[PDB]
């Protein structure tokens, strides 16, 4: 099964590649935003939304990966190898889950259509070469 | 954040641990069942069901966990350690994911209420002394 | 004060004295059935049923007995004495609390009248001599004789 | 499970911790009161009240604990460890069970709301410093 966790919603892994890897906030900041804005909804026993379901699952997924990495590192005896494996994790699983959490939190806060239009607009902005790129990058906001 | 994944479906980790650990089919068997029965639905751009969303997320998480495991295993060179770490990841993460995939596949196939009643019935059955319980173990079936 | 814990429910200790020890699941299995089936109602702040009240009190006192026995054993210095106290508790209080928890869980699941009818039938079966009673004991279950869920 | 034996009624263990450990009457006095006032109600085949159910269970299971304690003491070696066992049984199980018996008997006799109000009032009384603490400790009464 070649499953794309976004085509269920309307985006694709290549639509989120418009945003660079250095754009997404850290996992700590994303989970803090989740606990701040959507905590009661996430622990509610209701199917509040597909975004809520996917977000619950993703949070538990990162919990499992962090448990595994912590146990492996605790049993590990070589700190250089520990740094290498934590860099590998943060590079691949870290980036993938930062993408997932950014997408779901933003679709909950501002809206799925707005998030997809923002993806297209930021793709345009980041494709435009710097000499002709506006200093005001596009951003999701509920204010003028 | 204290997220219980089964809660939004009406179940609990206490209810899925109410069944034995060696009852749940292997992760390969469950993934094969998923690919054989609901591949076109898991790869389709539709919120077919909360079970479909949770199943997509669980499959992707198992892929990521196995990716981390095989990467660290290929980079390491200790066979006893391979055995220890594979046993650890199995008995914890593989058990959690066996419970998850079993629950979701069985729900999609038979019914959420049917799966919950099966949980309670099979638990009481395994706990009842043999001479005072029905001789055959309970099992879910589509054939009338 | 000559209190019968089942009398308020219409059963009696003489009616539950026919069920053999092998008929009841272990105290751990019964407490697990409770925790997995009616935990939300047993921890709730509202009276749900006389069975729920009696079951709460039974679980609490089983815990207290267990803590007492654990303290006694930890203090004690003889392995044979530890085995003896464990055997005594498991044959005197273990069986009684198995009876109580089984009764209340089964009344919550199936029904009080159904448990009482099953007790009468099991009494007949268990008092009938072996060469004259059917080989399979009467069964109180939530499943048919095929044990296949659809 | 975290079953609180008073939660279904309206009190908690945090609420009953207001009263000290030396305040509750002895199990003998509590069982004598229970007998004299509600023997026919606790021996009757009726769910007269959740308080009656809890009181029946408490009486029988305290008798169970006493049977275990007497067997252990009869089998034990020396009066030193015997009195140590008895002191442990008292300070923990006897205290908890006279808490339970006091709560349910007082509820049955005066009223559940009255018992909870009495708990709050006794908390206030026991927190007030002695120089300003009245000698008339709060007491449950009908007349």
């Amino acid at each position: 099964m070649d499953i794309d966790p976004y085509k269920e919603f309307g985006a694709t892994v290549e639509l989120l590649s418009f945003l660079p890897s250095d754009f997404f906030p850290s996992v700590r900041d994303l989970l803090d935003t989740a606990s701040a804005l959507y905590r009661e909804a996430l622990e509610s026993p209701e199917h509040c939304s597909p975004h809520h379901t996917a977000l619950r699952q993703a949070i538990l997924c990162w919990g499992e990966l962090m448990t595994l990495a912590t146990w492996v590192g605790v049993n590990l005896e070589d700190p250089a190898s520990r740094d290498l494996v934590v860099s590998y994790v943060n590079t691949n699983m870290g980036l993938k889950f930062r993408q997932l959490l950014w997408f779901h939190i933003s679709c909950l806060t501002f809206g799925r259509e707005t998030v997809i239009e923002y993806l297209v607009s930021f793709g345009v902005w980041i494709r435009t070469p710097p000499a002709y790129r506006p200093p005001n990058a596009p951003i999701l906001s509920t204010l003028p």
